[PDB]
RNA sequence: GGAUGCGAUCAUACCAGCACUAACGCACCGGAUCCCAUCAGAACUCCGAAGUUAAGCGUGCUUGGGCGAGAGUAGUACUAGGAUGGGUGACCCCCUGGGAAGUCCUCGUGUUGCAUCCC
């Protein structure tokens, strides 16, 4: 099981000094492809929001967060702010996936596809597991059906592997739903 | 705890308005023959000790001005380096780093060297 995006809890503080023997300890929940990039973004946010630089700061702890039950489907809501070609905007989106990592990957892909927003232009404000009744988007609410039933409208025809691939076939494919 | 003479730093020491000061001092102060000096014994110079702490000098107060320190402004403005980064462009996001200044708020209003003297 490999996820492109991982969730980390990064803990850090400003370097102790004479004035502050025990400086405030700050924690963040961040998304990054690696722990190194997670720490980089943690220090970026600490510098921008608390005036604590990496040079005069201390790294305390970093742990990965894994989905409790990756075997079941959940509804995930993501509150984010992104930058467009003309300014900044806030955005709330909903996704269905077995893990929040998959939901975040879907969020990045959808932002790229629909708004041409690159990964570095997106800040995640909040994440949460939404119950079915509290979902706001029709896209997620359409699969909240006890008896869900539909045919496979679009299926791509291919051999099990390229071993059986042939340029020529005697008959055209026979497709039906 | 001060004053005076000579200073160091050269406003936390400056400016303005009020109040106060034992002693020695420092002063104000009395004269113009002499040295000296002017329109003017005002100033400067010389000779004094009648009177006064009225002023100067010193100290204290002002929700005072200024001055000095901090907080904040603000990881903002700006900026060194990177990108086959976004954008038509103007410009701008992001990565590796550095990082200010008014307004507003709080505090403080000198510290000292040598010598003589009073207490
Ligand atoms: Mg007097
Ligand atoms: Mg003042």
């Amino acid at each position: 099981v490999t996820y492109k995006f991982h969730q980390y809890q990064v803990v850090g503080r400003a370097l102790p000094t004479e004035n502050d023997e025990h400086p405030k300890i700050y924690r963040m929940k961040l998304w990054a492809t690696n722990e190194v990039r997670a720490k980089s973004k943690f220090w970026y946010y600490l510098r921008k929001l608390k005036k604590v630089k990496k040079s005069n700061g201390q790294m305390l702890a970093i742990n990965e967060i894994f989905e409790k039950n990756p075997t079941k489907i959940k509804n995930y809501g993501i509150w984010l702010r992104y930058q467009s070609r003309t300014g900044y905007h806030n955005m709330y989106k909903e996704y269905r996936d077995t893990t929040l990592n998959g939901a975040v990957e879907q969020m990045y892909t959808e932002m790229a596809s629909r708004h041409r927003v690159r990964h570095h232009c997106i800040q995640i404000i909040k994440t949460a597991t939404i119950p079915a009744k509290l979902c706001k988007r029709e896209s997620t609410k359409q699969f909240h059906d006890s008896k869900i039933k539909f045919p496979l409208v679009f299926k791509k025809v291919r051999p099990p592997s390229r071993k059986l691939k042939t340029t020529y076939k005697a008959t055209r494919p026979n497709l039906f739903m």
